[PDB]
């Protein structure tokens, strides 16, 4: 197809819950188990083949400690599509993912597409959140959800791609 369209994507959740090891595995096809913690926010590119549509991806990593919090809104502001990431071992993580997704439907834009990324499922010998509760999460709030692993590449490229997806392209 000969159809080209751009959309901007954040990436919000808890520090150390693996936002820019999922950027880095979609865009490098890079996994770093020595990834330091981000400062501010990080950016990234990276363009797709969806269909007859070539999607590029303008994608805003944030820094997800709590200092940070007020720099969001720069980030998520004109956004089209959001990642809200939590460690599947870290139920803390997936309660402050939460808390991003309200205030994504509150500040964000109304029509932005919000994924749930529970992400280092390859570490499921120490699951804290269970699959089918964050589904429920997910299904009663409108969030396209699914387990990720950084680590492993599972579910990565297809998370980005089903955003792609949802997002308008006549
Ligand atoms: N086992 C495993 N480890 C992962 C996975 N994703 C990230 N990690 C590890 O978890 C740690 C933190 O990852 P990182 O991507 O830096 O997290 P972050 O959410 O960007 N942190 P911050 O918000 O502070 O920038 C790293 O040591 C990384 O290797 C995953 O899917 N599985
Ligand atoms: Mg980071």
């Amino acid at each position: 197809g000969n159809k080209i369209c751009q959309f901007k994507l954040v990436l919000l959740g808890e520090s150390k819950v693996g936002k820019s090891s999922l950027v880095l595995r979609f865009v490098k096809g890079q996994f770093h188990e020595f990834q330091e913690s981000t400062i501010g926010a990080a950016f990234l590119t990276q363009t797709v083949c969806l269909d007859d549509t070539t999607v590029k991806f303008e994608i805003w990593d944030t820094a997800g400690q709590e200092r940070y919090h007020s720099l969001a809104p720069m980030y998520y502001r004109g956004a089209q599509a959001a990642i809200v990431v939590y460690d599947i071992t870290n139920e803390e993580s997936f309660a402050r993912a939460k808390n991003w997704v309200k205030e994504l439907q509150r500040q964000a834009s109304p029509n932005i597409v919000i994924a749930l990324s529970g992400n280092k499922a390859d570490l499921a010998n120490k699951r804290a959140v269970d699959f089918q509760e964050a589904q429920s999460y997910a299904d009663d709030n409108s969030l396209l959800f699914m387990e990720t692993s950084a680590k492993t590449s599972m579910n990565v490229n297809e998370i980005f791609m089903a955003i792609a997806k949802k997002l308008p392209k006549n």
